[PDB]
C-alpha cells in the first residue's frame, strides 16, 4: 500500500535527471517523520546517501532542494546508525555542512546547525577540529566550492573557530536575517564531552587568542534564548571534567568563569545574603538589579551546581569558591527555590565546602 509506493518513490532520488529528483524529495519530505520514515533506510541507507548528493550538489542543489534534504536528515539523524552514514560515509559532507553554516548569505543555516548539533552525539563530529581551508576567499576543497569567507567578520581559516564565531556574534540575527545560530550551543554541548573537544574550549586559539570558553559565558543571562542557555551550561560542565585544570581557570581573570555560573542562581528579591558575605561576591553579583531572577528553568539550574560541585573537587577550588561567598549563594537558592533535585545539590555542594584540607 503506501509502503509499497514509498519504496519506488525513494529510488527516484538516484535519477539521472534533475526535475524527477526534485519532485521525488518534495513528496518526500512529509514522510521523514513518524514510522514511513523507514524506507530512507533501504539499500543499507541508500535514500540517506542520494539526499546528501542532492544537497552537495553545486548546480542542481537550489535552495528548496537543501532544505527538503536538510530537513530530511534532522528527522533521520535520531537513529544512531544515519548519523554514521552521514559523518562516514562521504567525509565531504560533514566539510560541507559547517562551511555553508559559516556562509552568512545561505537561508538554510539554522536549519543546518540543527542537523550539525545531532551529528554531535557521535564521536565521528571530532573531525570538525581538524576541518580548515587554504585561502580566505573562494576555493576547492576535494570537489566542492566553498564560498569565499566574510573576511571582515572571521579572521580564522578554523571551522570550529568559525562556527564559535557564528555563534557569538550571530545571535538575535546579527550576522544573518536568515539565522541566529542558537542550535550550534548544542553542538559546543555534546562536542566537550570528549577529550579533545574539552581541550579546544578550555585552551587559547591562535585565530583572536583568547580561550573560547569565555566568549560562550555572556549567554547565561539570556533569558529569551532557551536552547543557548541548556546548550552553554552544558559546555561549562563538560569543560571542567578534568580536576587539574580548575585552578588555572578559576583564576585566570581574562576569562572570569565563576561569576557567569553563579548569575543564575541569584535573586534580587528571594535571597537574604549578610552585607559581609556580599561583600565577598564576585563584582558582577553585588549590586544586582532589582528585577534579578533567578533562571527558571530547574534543568539549567542543575546543570550549573553540578559544574560548582565539579570545581569542589580540589582544595584550591573549594577555598577559591569559599571565598567568593558560593555557599551563602547555594544556601538561598536552597531555601527560596522548592525543587527537589536542585535541593540535592545544594546539601551535595554544602557537604564539599564544609571539608577543611586534606
Amino acid at each position: 500500500g503506501m509502503t509499497s509506493q514509498l519504496n519506488e518513490l525513494v529510488e527516484f532520488l538516484h535519477s539521472p535527471q534533475p526535475a524527477v529528483r526534485q519532485i521525488a524529495i518534495d513528496n518526500l519530505v512529509g514522510f521523514s517523520a513518524g514510522p514511513t520514515s523507514k524506507v530512507f533506510k533501504n539499500d543499507s541507507y541508500r535514500p540517506i546517501k542520494d539526499i546528501i548528493k542532492m544537497i552537495m550538489d553545486p548546480e542542481h542543489g537550489t535552495r528548496v532542494i537543501i532544505q527538503q534534504g536538510v530537513t530530511i536528515l534532522v528527522n533521520l539523524s535520531e537513529d544512531k546508525l544515519v548519523r554514521n552514514i552521514i559523518l562516514s560515509d562521504d567525509k565531504k559532507f560533514l566539510k560541507f555542512l559547517v562551511w555553508k553554516i559559516v556562509d552568512l548569505t545561505n537561508p538554510n543555516a539554522d536549519i543546518m546547525c540543527i542537523l550539525l548539533s545531532n551529528l554531535a552525539k557521535d564521536d565521528g563530529i571530532l573531525a570538525v577540529l581538524n576541518i580548515k581551508r587554504n585561502s580566505s576567499g573562494e576555493e576547492v576543497d576535494d570537489g566542492l566550492k566553498l564560498a569565499a569567507l566574510n573576511k571582515e567578520v572571521f579572521k580564522s581559516l578554523r571551522a570550529m573557530d568559525c562556527l564559535m564565531d557564528c555563534f557569538v556574534k550571530g545571535y538575535d540575527k546579527k550576522l544573518t536575517k536568515y539565522a541566529s545560530f542558537n542550535y550550534l550551543a548544542f553542538f559546543f554541548a555534546d562536542i566537550s564531552r570528549f577529550k579533545l573537544g574539552r581541550m579546544y574550549f578550555i585552551e587559547e586559539q591562535e585565530y583572536d587568542g583568547v580561550v573560547p570558553i569565555s566568549k560562550l559565558l555572556v549567554f547565561t543571562e539570556k533569558y529569551d534564548a532557551k536552547v543557548r542557555r541548556e546548550g552553554v551550561a552544558s559546555t561549562i560542565k563538560n569543560s571542567l571534567f578534568d580536576s587539574e585544570t580548575h585552578e588555572r581557570l578559576l583564576k585566570d581573570e581574562k576569562i572570569n568563569l565563576l561569576p557567569y555560573i553563579l548569575l543564575p542562581i541569584a535573586s534580587a528579591k528571594d535571597s537574604e545574603i549578610d552585607e559581609e558575605d556580599m561583600f565577598n561576591l564576585p563584582d558582577e553579583l553585588q549590586l544586582l538589579p532589582e528585577d534579578k531572577e533567578r533562571d527558571p528553568i530547574p534543568a539549567i539550574i542543575c546543570c550549573h551546581l553540578e559544574s560548582i560541585l565539579l570545581l569542589c573537587t580540589t582544595h584550591a577550588g573549594r577555598e577559591y569558591l569559599r571565598d567568593k561567598s558560593v555557599y551563602p549563594l547555594v544556601r538561598e537558592l536552597h531555601k527560596n527555590v522548592e525543587n527537589e533535585d536542585i535541593g540535592e545539590l545544594c546539601y551535595r555542594i554544602v557537604n564539599m565546602l564544609m571539608r577543611g584540607e586534606p
